[PDB]
């Protein structure tokens, strides 16, 4: 019961870069996502399972976004809410937020209590923001997690 | 539904600090522990519930070892090691690490699936260590939490 996704830092210009896995486990609580993860910017980021197997960018209004390919937060109930990891009426794709160290580094493992089983999130991508994550819609959309600054596609 | 605890900086020598507030509330799947602190070092921070509901010092080789009232991590199913809070076979005081900000301050919250209600942890403290936690006993016991940086009373 394991698996390791390859993450990479999204730069559709210059390219992307390896910036380390995020290895899913099962525990008896839920879904473990341990990271280890380097060249990130400090402080926590919006970290959440994303609808499509893909961390390719897409056009939106005449500008090559990263990550957009992605898709939005994976909601398979139909919550339409962004919210907690353990807010049953929010994004099933809700993860904790993810802690990146003043060196850059990310190394403490989150747990997702509402997923279950590892089949749940292959077929899907997980994805690190630029921002933060309050867990609300508001005072910003999807947490305020805004751009997508790190992606691996779950196989 | 909530429990406000009042968290301190430990200072044996001059006196506690306030450091601000850790709120508990009760979620679908265990215990949140919301907190709202201040003017600690940047980093993960060992976090644990530990048996007595004190954070005064005591007495050891002759040392006025800050928290040490506290005694060890909650322990009522006599576990009898240090691992992770989705970890059956761990001490049940066992949190999740404690993410404080460049800043100094730490707003981001965590759960603990094995803590289901309030009561349960009313008659103990939490601490706030100086060090991490990998959720182990190895290399270092206890996580390598080391000294305890800042407690509250669980009432
Ligand atoms: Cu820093
Ligand atoms: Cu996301
Ligand atoms: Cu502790
Ligand atoms: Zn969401
Ligand atoms: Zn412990």
């Amino acid at each position: 019961a394991s698996i390791e996704v390859k993450v990479q830092q999204l730069d559709p210009v210059n390219g992307n870069k390896d910036v380390g896995t995020v290895t899913i486990t099962e525990s008896n609580y839920g879904l473990v996502f341990t990271p280890d993860l380097q060249g990130l910017s400090e402080g926590l980021h919006g970290f959440h399972i994303h609808e499509n197997p893909s961390c390719e960018p897409k056009e939106q209004e005449g500008k090559l976004t990263a990550g957009l390919g992605a898709g939005g937060h994976w909601d398979p109930k139909g919550a339409k809410q962004h919210g907690y990891p353990w807010q049953d009426d929010a994004h099933l794709g809700d993860l904790p937020a993810l802690t990146v160290l003043h060196d850059g580094t990310a190394t403490n493992p989150v747990l997702a209590p509402r997923l279950k089983h590892l089949d749940d999130v292959r077929g899907h991508s997980i994805m690190i923001h630029t921002g933060g994550d309050n867990h609300s819609d508001h005072p910003a959309p999807l947490g305020g997690g805004g751009p997508r600054m790190a992606c691996g596609v779950i196989k």
